[PDB]
């Protein structure tokens, strides 16, 4: 049975299909508005699922051109996204093109940002191939891509028909990415649905396993909770940053490629649960139950040695403007606060590096 989330962000709406062996030609029809569509994908995705996706839209009667990009996040540049205007305009595409973005979160802020200047706005479709993206990239209408000295600093808001997430494609993706789309998942428990996390305790082996009844009910309960969490923040939306200050300090350290994201992520939230154990919010029962749950995720825990001098100035380098942390007053219960002792933070980082 596949599900449908109905997104309202800005004035725009648009569905989110999840399901199993979806049907593109019956579910994108009503979405694609003009003849031609724009597939961008990488190396990796395209020899798996780009077939897939032509053969079902030429059957449908479109025109469709193919820009297959290098796989990875240092080539999520301006360079790389001309290569996509180059496509379309040797496509001889208009301004009713569909761009449609075949790939992980990578290809769909590209794939989303060359829709959004392509002739000043063209159709954009999500088509996510990661869990990462299935969760995180398909709410939001944030596109970007990086510059050398500030990541995701160019982009445009831009929103897609409709989102085709197809549980069937994460039958590919690398173990590593699989985990570290969980940490995402588990994120959204962690901060705002303790209901969730009792779901995600009895499920995560089957999660791991790639169940796909499982996996779309996930995706279906992350989408929704983010869908609601920018929808109320437009009537907040930091929360969504649990982890993340941590983890940008992870993953700064350790450099590109050594971590995923969701790797440092699924670690910042130890050290996001730990802090909030010293602040005496949660219990250490709280802390071991988070562990467990990010462990059977086959995530980590602890990160390698990191002289606090750097993770601390890594935490400062990324402030907004004071330093705001996301923590927990209760599991499923995030808040961002001020009121913490820079002492105790600390101890939460030097508790969760391993030697
Ligand atoms: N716009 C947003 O709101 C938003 C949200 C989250 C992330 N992002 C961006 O997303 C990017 C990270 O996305 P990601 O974690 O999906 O990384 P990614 O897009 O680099 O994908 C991870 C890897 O898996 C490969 N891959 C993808 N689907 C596959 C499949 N089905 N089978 C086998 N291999 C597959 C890709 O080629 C890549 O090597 C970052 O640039 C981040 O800034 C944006
Ligand atoms: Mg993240």
């Amino acid at each position: 049975h596949m599900q449908t989330l109905h997104v309202e962000l800005g004035e725009r709406r648009y569905p989110i299909f999840i399901g199993s062996q979806l049907d593109p030609k019956q579910l994108l029809e009503p979405y694609i508005h003009g003849q031609q569509v724009m597939i961008v994908s990488n190396v990796t995705v395209a020899p798996l699922y780009l077939s897939h996706y032509q053969e079902a839209l030429e059957s449908l009667g479109k025109t469709v051109a193919t820009c297959i990009l290098p796989d990875g996040e240092k080539y999520k540049d301006i360079q790389h996204l001309n290569l996509i205007f180059d496509a379309l305009l040797e496509a001889g595409f208009n301004r009713d093109c569909t761009v449609l973005a075949l790939g992980g979160g990578v290809i769909g802020d590209m794939a989303g940002f060359a829709s959004a200047c392509f002739q000043r706005g063209v159709y954009f479709v999500q088509v996510p191939t990661t869990l990462l993206s299935q969760v995180d990239s398909s709410v939001g209408g944030k596109t970007g891509i990086n510059h050398p000295l500030g990541k995701n600093m160019l982009g445009a808001f831009q929103q897609p028909q409709v989102v085709l997430a197809d549980m069937a494609q994460l039958n590919t993706l690398p173990e590593r990415e699989l985990s570290a789309g969980l940490a995402e998942v588990i994120k959204y428990a962690l901060l705002g649905d303790e209901d969730f996390l009792v779901w995600l305790e009895e499920n995560m082996d089957g999660l791991v396993a790639r169940d796909a009844d499982l996996l779309a009910e996930a995706v279906y309960r992350s989408c929704a909770h983010k869908a609601r969490i920018v929808a109320n923040d437009e009537k907040e939306r930091a929360l969504l940053n649990l982890g993340h200050t941590f983890g940008h300090a992870i993953e700064s350290y350790l450099g590109y490629g050594t971590w995923l994201h969701g790797e440092a992520v699924a670690t910042g939230m130890v050290m996001a649960a730990d802090l909030s154990q010293r602040l005496g919010w949660i219990s250490n029962e709280d802390v071991a139950r988070t562990k467990k749950i990010i462990q059977r995720a086959n995530l980590p825990i602890s990160c390698p040695q990191i002289p606090l001098d750097d993770f601390l100035g890594y935490m400062a380098h990324d402030k907004k403007v004071q330093l705001r942390l996301v923590l927990l007053k209760q599991l499923g219960q995030a808040v961002i606060t001020k009121d913490f002792d820079v002492e105790l933070m600390k101890q939460a980082i030097l508790a969760n590096q391993h030697g």
